């Protein structure tokens, strides 16, 4: 026997700007909106879900197991189970793979999997148990410390982007021209409603009126080459990596309902793809941006695919330095990568990002009629992750 | 063939008291030591490890992916992978299930899985990005907030254990008799040397001298009934759960080394046991302590076992109310349950506990000649987790 | 020969709104600009200053003795001295009386006195030296706790205002009419340029552009009765005191340069006024708004003046309720009182407020040729302070 | 008529060690006990007090105007007034001069003046209103920032002491001997009972029992030269200033009751002394410890006294470096200086200090029948204060 698991349906919230639309929205509320979206999208009841798996890197102050909080809110019953996980920036795609294994091993019928992040709602913290007899103590930003800081080399993820830039000799112009392309592609898809299918509106409840967010607010309209070239380097003071050519700090969530291919056929569901293979591999944390290269190669090797059989790719844009590098090495046609733009434009809600690009990949595959696709992301601390999808 | 996954080796640190031995020791330092110890007792080099999965509930401020930090510090190379997960209190036993599924689906050969927790190091926090225009606020204790406060009703786990008491008509004398029986069992076994084999010593690097922690310090010697019956209830001013018949707040780590049964035989490794089956199930959050009941029935049914078949049990004592309710329903001989003691005496490092009680079961099964064996736990928010084990 | 002290020159900054124009300006920067202004307006050099005395209620986190920081920044020599003082709302006026006394006793020739306050920059705090063993604790708003809360009764100053409303039988209509009138009179004075003489502009230094602040930003233009009528009681849910008939939370500095009458004559300075008398008296904390009553009476008795001898009055408007009470009891003609509006409109930068209203008195006295003035304020904790000024 | 003000009576608490006897005692509680004491000692009823004046550098979080808190606790009537002031280390003496001035200008008859401080209770703070959009921020120790750091050069008072050691070429051995001598003189004086007359005991109310504190707890008994010599410099890795030859962080209060000489005679009071003169002068902040030189010289000139006229002197020991420079420059017989030890032994409760050493001077003057005395302190930010006292 050979299991065969499918992504029956999918949905992501809009990607919100740092301290923007979802500045005060807990992640699990966003998780709840995507959970109910994929349940109604597949025509599966919440009472049929066995388990819910959500990546999330910054859960501090949100209470017990936010994965359970989002399941219970979304109308999943208490007889189910739920948990979160953290492979950092790869978390939201990894969870989908972990959900695929629950079914493959005979321990679940129907999983909901993805990620959720509120980088806005991430707190400052300090270890205050001992007590402070004298002297300033630091209140630590958990978003910077737990999401953006290499634990081994002490510097920001964007410094790793400098390392990869200098390795591959990627000029400031090349990085900027990739950054403006991503903003133009993304603004172009948004106008044309190519993001409508995947986005489920989130309602931000308010004292003085409810608001419906259904649009990626981080996309810069009319992004220009000169606007990119005007900027100062954020990390290295004589470097190449600017705020324009790296992705942002963002809020959002994204998911996929998974079931066996036969169960989908029982119920008349038309899946957004079969999960044919997946893989995660580690590299040096100094150049974590190279993660997607070994990861995307192993995934393809597991599918029995060559790189030149693909039709579509989502390769996550943490930095125009590392995105450009991954693309150079693997050699896939750049006109099939980030067709609707990438993270530099859309945003980078860490734990949600992997389900985010997966959502974007599956819907464009349905839209253009691509059969073979791949989603991959670089990962802080030096990993990569990847997934090969085939359209039914 | 059948995916027949074994536990090649196992190791834990001793469990520390809150702000005690491991007071200022990062969880990942504690998890580093167990990853080396599992690799040593098996005879398996760190380079051969594909991935490290560690359950951990309270990572705030410890930096990017402490599972990865634990693995790198232990000498597992950059090429391997690592990630955290959180199903609260079952996390450590569910990571062993997850790592098993890696091997069963053929995505990995060798996994080190378990849990780690530093509850002493968990910080206080607040969301301060919007600022606080006027008026007092709370700096929140993330240990309480994210580790012990049920997200649904707003209260402590010691009130969910009170709901199990009023429902199952347990007395203030019935619980006081179970807590002293688990402190006497654990003091007995400790002075016997039955904990020796599972514990790997941890070195607490001081400045005015090192200290070697090689014994659980939450175990209290000479537990009387007067001290247990003289306390005031902590979670209800006229109630039955106290500090003495509830579990503690603790630090600790624990892990198993996993591979296929065929691979153990090639390497000349006599495995502690074979993982026959596992399961998790949800229950009403209000009465979370009854997770072990349906979870152990699911696990047992999957193995094709009766409750009678079992020769040794590890039912985690989060409380004396949840524990007695699980022992009475399932009706298994309590003379074989928590045979060297439970978490009232031993302690309760949230994320580690699942991996902690797996150690105790695996080393006692080896020693007393018990063929079959089940470990089980209750989980906050309303779930249960269980894993059946068979001897070679 | 009895010591005669004169106010040679005075100045204030504009009064900023809470987290408004001066949101991130330390009180001492504001004080430094007013110190430089009184010196320039009197023709006295910084080098001649013996002492600076600045009332200030909320200096936490600003560093050692902000009054010295203000004097040094203003170029007052290191050989001079400087100190801060605190009689709450009375501070800025009390400091002038204290300055007067340094010259009366022969200990100094030349004093700059007043006060300064940045309610905006006041921090949140907690006592964390003992160490917090477990659970949540409070970050205390120092502005509320140290500035606005009665230390004996534990309620806000606005609750003392409610006590005064009840005792003097002051309707919500009478309080709201008074409030609207203070806004309309301030708006009119502002429009006609009656605050220009007293205000020295303040340059808020910026990364991306300097902003000159020379207008009182808290004054509401076109304030309507209905806008006051619509508000909810802020302190007693069936009370009369609201946000609209109370003063606000504000930032500013204000000062006066003093010397003897004979000294002003040698220098050829035409002084703003002679300090004829001052007084300070306690009342019940519960009705602290009544402070001005005994304080003004005692100040007039010391001058040898009848209430009817006054040509102009500044009675500070902490709350409409108390301003009304004061005016009723004293019986002075209301048309000579706060002729250019009061603190309901202008603001109440606590430690500066007494020097703020003295500036307004002095510059209107000059403009209209009023010979006899009085400035008075109520004081949290139950006190009053009053000063009689006569024109030369 | 040249007003002649006497110190009718005086008192102080013992000086408490940092987080020691008065660890959770608010400063106004200490002040209340000394207010009661000066009244009882002088035979004056609380109802007769016109004003209370208390220096206090670190009032954050204690609530509105702690001077008023103290006065009201001590039964001083609501109709009196009270205020705090801040001239840093000079405060507690300056407040006495300012009290004298109330009486001298005919504004009051009876004043209670001194200082109070609880460095233990001083909180950590931060400005949080604008929010912290991203990145770490410090919780600031208000004791260090507002008490002990130079606001201009950003360094500790200890560095100014190093500046004075370098400038006066004061060896480590000379400073250490001075420090040892302060300890041994204070020990001898404590043992002989010489602090008993000045100290009023203070009841620390407990929950498991009340503790009466009537001994200065910071004084080290049996202090050795070797114990000073073994310390490492605390501020300059190659300096001379140490924990041992500097004063400490402390809690306490101290006060004097003032009235006219003619008033004491009416009441039949034998006063502790007549205030003959006072002075305050500025110096370079970099060498603030030199303050006492120009202040003492100025106070003596004012009194009409030569340095040689003095029979007793209290010169506050902030640091052995500056105490030594002061004594060298003035050249007064070091045998009449700090005859019962100084603040290196006794402690330095900032705002209370100047009234602390006034108390010790007055009670030793009475003891030995000394006719002419002077007290002086150096002040943070570069100032000096001094008062001349003559026995009746």
């Amino acid at each position: 026997s050979t299991p065969s698991i499918v992504i029956a349906s999918a949905a992501r919230t809009a990607v919100g700007s740092f301290n923007g639309a979802f500045a005060n929205t807990p992640a699990h509320e966003l998780g709840a909106t995507v959970i109910s979206a994929v349940l109604e999208r597949a025509g599966v009841a919440a009472g049929e879900v066995n388990e819910v798996i959500l990546g999330q890197v910054l859960p501090a102050g949100e209470g017990q197991n936010p994965a359970r909080q989002a399941a219970m809110k979304a109308g999943v019953p208490q007889e189910a189970t739920a948990w979160g996980m953290n492979q950092l920036c790869g978390s939201g795609l990894r969870a989908v793979a972990l959900g695929m294994q629950q079914i493959a091993t005979g321990d679940a019928s129907i999983i909901v999997a993805g990620g959720m992040e509120s980088m806005s709602m991430a707190p400052h913290c300090a270890h205050l148990r001992g007590g402070v007899k004298m002297g300033d103590f630091k209140m630590i930003d958990t978003m910077i410390k737990d999401g953006l800081t290499d634990a081994f080399y002490g510097y920001h993820m964007g410094t790793t982007a400098e390392n990869v830039a200098k390795q591959w000799q990627l000029s400031r112009d090349e990085q900027d021209a990739f950054a403006v392309a991503s903003q133009n592609k993304a603004e172009a898809a948004q106008k044309d409603g190519r993001f409508k299918d995947e986005i489920v509106p989130f309602i931000v409840k308010g004292r003085k009126g409810d608001i419906t967010v259904d649009a990626d607010e981080y996309i810069r309209h009319g992004a220009t080459l000169d606007s990119m070239a005007k900027l100062r380097p954020a990390f290295d003071k004589e470097g190449t990596v600017t705020a324009g050519n790296a992705s942002g700090l963002n809020d959002g969530a994204a998911a996929a309902l998974l079931m066996s291919e036969a169960e989908a056929s029982r119920r008349g569901i038309q899946p957004l793809g079969r999960i044919v293979s997946w893989a995660t591999v580690g590299v040096d944390p100094k150049v974590m941006g190279t993660g997607p290269i070994p990861a995307s190669r192993k995934a393809l090797e597991r599918a029995g695919w060559k790189i030149g059989d693909l039709d579509l790719v989502e390769a996550n844009e943490a930095f125009a330095a590392q995105a450009c590098a991954v693309n150079k090495d693997l050699g896939w046609d750049p006109s099939i990568v980030n067709v609707n733009g990438g993270a530099i434009a859309i945003g980078h809600p860490i734990g949600a990002s992997g389900a985010r690009i997966l959502n974007t990949l599956l819907f464009e595959m349905k839209r253009r009629g691509a059969r073979k696709g791949l989603a991959t992301l670089c990962i802080g601390g030096g990993m990569g992750v990847a997934m090969c999808i085939e359209s039914l």
